[PDB]
């Protein structure tokens, strides 16, 4: 009798969408079909622990960034994602971090960095150290994932999870 309302968050294109359809429904989205906002479940058991996951998948696009103020007041945990080739997305999530801080008004709130598409190994922007660095300065931990590989992908959920149970 335990449920979790996750939310994706991050730039546009940098695979929320992949990632959140691979956790679902375990196939891999090839076209970029951009998100105003859609949602999800899925039954769990995570620690032997089972718990429904609520996924928002949300818009990276900047026309839709006046609804965020809504999913961040009412979201439990949120994935912070960013493509590892797209550094521009990865200098850029840090405003998701802050806005999220900002709407909960606390210093600390759970979340975890995603660095996506690490499967496309000859087209990195962004190194696994560069990743790593910006979770400590954000007080997250990071994981690199790959939606198209399927790598890390319920790991990610399930590991927010447990941060979210921990601030309990
Ligand atoms: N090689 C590779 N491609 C990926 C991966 N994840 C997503 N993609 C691709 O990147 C494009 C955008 O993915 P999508 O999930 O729609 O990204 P998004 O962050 O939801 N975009 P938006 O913010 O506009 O809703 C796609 O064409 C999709 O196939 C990945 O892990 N590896
Ligand atoms: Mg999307």
């Amino acid at each position: 009798q335990e449920k979790y309302r996750l939310v994706v968050v991050g730039g546009g294109g940098v695979g929320k969408s992949a990632l959140t359809i691979q956790f679902i429904q375990s196939y891999f989205v090839t076209d970029y079909d951009p998100t105003i906002e859609d949602s999800y479940t899925k039954q769990c058991v995570i620690d032997d622990r089972a718990a429904r996951l609520d996924i928002l998948d949300t818009a990276g696009q900047e026309e839709f960034g006046a609804m965020r103020e809504q999913y961040m007041r009412t979201g439990e945990g949120f994935l912070l994602v960013f493509s590892v080739t797209d550094r521009g997305s990865f200098e850029e999530i840090y405003k998701f971090q802050r806005q999220i801080l900002r709407v909960k008004d606390r210093d600390e709130f759970p979340m975890i960095l995603i660095g996506n598409k690490a499967d496309l190994d000859h087209q990195r922007q962004v190194t696994q150290e560069e990743g790593q660095q910006l979770a400590r300065q954000l007080k997250v931990t990071y994981m690199e994932a790959s939606a198209k590989i399927r790598m890390n992908v319920d790991q990610a959920f399930h590991e927010l999870v447990r941060v979210i149970r921990k601030f309990q």
